[PDB]
């Protein structure tokens, strides 16, 4: 009844290693997929993981009696400076439950109403500058869903004003934290890390992790010397106490909980919006019935929170996006114990398996042959849709802990981008997928003819 597992090409001694040396490696291992199946073996020296892509072997690695969450060698070099935060924690690691009950408040229905009017602010920012934009110039989208989602998290979260639209270079921070995700996803690869010809890498990493490190220190200064009391994520993070142990987090811990959020806190959103934004153009009539619920819900100068609750297609269009592009592609998980896989793959205690999401979001058992297609009706009862079909947020006790907040952001500015201008796909753009671990469009440009409705103040 045990089948032998497909397995890529390999290279002699270094076996699979050499297919992750590309600036594309979840798209690689996505081919991959389509050439081999539902599951692969994939070696590399010293070590092996098995790639699954059906929904069928997923929801099995999904049951948390026999698997949990594994730290991949991507998120083993992330650690190297988001230490043991929330995302980069074992869950067996004292500083996970305690900061996981320490922080989850900060997510709560009553939480999320209060940081509505911070991601109005930033969000009327964004639509100012485009509405500032002369006849002769067109938006770069990825670039700006940065500047938008990175000072959304730091004034929700951390009272804090990383001024992106001041700028027209990526902020500071944004420049080191790609390089950092760009070395970890560039190291996987290496068979020898330590050889000296990395050392100018291995220098850069440490310079990258200093200024993400600077800009921590200031948020934790600014706030000390705030006068205005804030009930925010930073406030938890300081002052909250885990209601297991009475514990508050320790400083170090607090720093990495700062690092973490800063990051998955905002890159993944701005690969969600760039992606729903890059569908919609490519989709017109998608296009036109998202504008219309735009038009026709958002009525006052500025929305409400009930109001982004009531954009049910724009939500639509968001998971059928996070469908098809995941932005955190994978997630990795271990054997509790000896367990045999789909009836035909057995394994030992330890094992490691690695969820491609892309490709169970692709699994036509699933979803019918159509599933290249942006179809955001899909969704139209999300409850409908089989329990582990959809993951782009993870899976139980780990899964992510800010995903109303990513929702909720998006659909609010996408919401706002809609009822405001018409866009236009001027240089019929070419999907371009760059791999930082997380995925975003590159080169991804649109214009936008305002359609001159005024904006409310706030
Ligand atoms: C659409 C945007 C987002 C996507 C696709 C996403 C996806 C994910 C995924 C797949 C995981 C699980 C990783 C794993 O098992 O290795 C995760 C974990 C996490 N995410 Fe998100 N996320 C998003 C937005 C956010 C936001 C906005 C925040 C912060 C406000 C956030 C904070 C976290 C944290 C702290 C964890 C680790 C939770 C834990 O294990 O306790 N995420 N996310
Ligand atoms: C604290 C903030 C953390 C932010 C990090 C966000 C990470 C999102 C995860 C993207 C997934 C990375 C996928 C990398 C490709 C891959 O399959 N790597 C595997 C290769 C095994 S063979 C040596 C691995 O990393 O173990």
């Amino acid at each position: 009844t045990i089948k032998e597992m497909p397995q890529p090409k390999t290279f002699g001694e270094l076996k699979n290693l050499p297919l992750l040396n590309t600036d594309k490696p979840v798209q690689a291992l996505m081919k991959i997929a389509d050439e081999l199946g539902e599951i692969f073996k994939f070696e590399a020296p010293g070590r092996v993981t098995r790639y699954l892509s059906s929904q069928r072997l997923i929801k099995e690695a999904c049951d948390e009696s026999r698997f949990d969450k594994n730290l991949s060698q991507a998120l083993k070099f992330v650690r190297d400076f988001a230490g043991d935060g929330l995302f980069t924690s074992w869950t067996h690691e004292k500083n996970w439950k305690k900061a996981h009950n320490i922080l989850l408040p900060s997510f709560s229905q009553q939480a999320m109403k209060g940081y509505h009017a911070m991601m109005v602010d930033i969000a009327v920012q964004l639509v100012q500058k485009w509405e500032r934009l002369n006849a002769d110039e067109h938006i770069e989208v990825p670039e700006d869903m940065t500047r938008l989602t990175l000072d959304t998290i730091g004034l929700c979260g951390f009272n804090y004003r990383f001024n992106s639209f001041y700028r027209d270079q990526p902020h500071p921070f944004i420049t080191s934290m790609v390089r950092a995700l760009d070395e970890a996803m560039n190291k996987l690869q290496r068979a020898n890390p330590d050889d000296p010809a990395y050392d100018e890498n291995k220098r850069q990493f440490q310079e990258d992790i200093k200024v993400m490190n600077d800009l921590v220190d200031k948020i934790i200064a600014d706030r000390k010397a705030s006068g205005e009391q804030s009930d925010d994520l930073l406030t938890h993070m300081l002052n909250g106490k885990d209601p297991e142990t009475g514990e508050p987090l320790d400083d170090e811990n607090i720093r990495y909980q700062i690092i973490t959020f800063l990051i998955a806190g905002h890159e993944t959103t701005s690969g969600l919006l760039s992606f729903a934004l890059y569908f919609l153009v490519k989709n017109p009539h998608v296009l036109q019935k998202a504008a219309e619920e735009a038009a026709r819900v958002l009525v006052d100068p500025v929305p409400s929170y009930k109001q982004v609750k009531q954009l049910k297609y724009v939500g639509m269009v968001l998971n059928e996006a996070l469908r098809l592009w995941p932005t955190a592609p994978a997630f990795s998980l271990y054997a509790k114990e000896d367990t045999v896989l789909g009836g035909e793959y057995p394994l030992e205690k330890g094992d490691e398996l690695m969820v491609l999401i892309p490709q169970l979001h692709r699994d036509k058992t699933i979803w019918g042959d159509d599933v290249e297609e942006f179809r955001p009706e899909r969704f139209e009862n999300p409850s409908a849709i089989p329990q582990h079909a959809f993951k782009p947020f993870g899976n139980g006790q780990r899964a992510c802990i800010g995903q109303q907040f990513a929702l909720h952001e998006a659909t609010l500015v996408l919401g706002m981008m809609l009822k405001h201008f018409d866009f236009e796909d001027h240089t019929n753009y070419e999907l371009d997928i760059k791999e930082t671990l997380t995925l975003k469009p590159e080169g991804f440009v649109v214009k936008a003819k305002s359609k001159k409705i005024p904006l409310g103040g706030i």
